[PDB]
């Protein structure tokens, strides 16, 4: 049936798992704003080209979806293998699992806003 | 009748005043934190080591987003833990993180909790 935020998210993680970003403007507003950074549909893109850089296997699937007319919030799981230092660790190409929680506001069925917080201490713990 | 955002914020106002007696109003007897089969009384344990480790703790949500049986909160912190907190030394430093947490309900009670905390933000207040 209809199209709802939880559909329009699904698409995007797809569109990032083949990393199709010459569509990411489908789904991501000109004006996005990261972490309260305002680095707009460009900035995003970059991002995300530098996930991955970092991690080639980087893969996207979210385990728990909650959301409204507005917004979505997903806890996504992630199972990969960052080539050097990710999140000032020296993970160095071993393979390590940790979530990310991110919450996202949609206007006019795009990501405008972002705030992801991820799991440090999961990969800490793996190293250490 | 009662929505999840109205149950949650009851439950976070029963912690700013820490009233654990009545966390079973709020939290199932076999409640999981982080994978952690604990059931209550764990959960009012972990509560209860996070006040005496930060007595300024006071929980506020600056998003919720809920549906029938999930709910799902940004919740902002500024506290003074007194001593290591997440394994780094705070030690009387006010700081502020959020942390983002989803729950799963059961019968109006929080049944289920994966919580992430932001130690990148604290790290950066230290650093």
């Amino acid at each position: 049936g209809m199209q709802t935020l939880n559909d329009i998210y699904l698409a995007y993680l797809d569109s990032l798992n083949h990393q199709a970003f010459d569509e990411l403007g489908t789904f991501v507003d000109d004006n996005v704003e990261h972490n309260g950074r305002p680095f707009g549909l460009s900035g995003y893109r970059d991002m995300l080209v530098k996930d991955f850089a970092d991690i080639p296997d980087l893969r996207f699937e979210a385990e728990i979806l909650v959301s409204d007319a507005t917004r979505l919030a997903a806890r996504l799981f992630f199972d990969c293998t960052p080539k050097s230092i990710f999140m000032d660790l020296p993970v160095n190409g071993r393979r390590v699992q940790f979530c990310e929680h991110v919450f996202y506001d949609f206007e006019q069925a795009k990501i405008r806003r972002v705030w992801s917080v991820l799991d440090k201490v999961a990969i800490e713990r793996q190293l250490g």
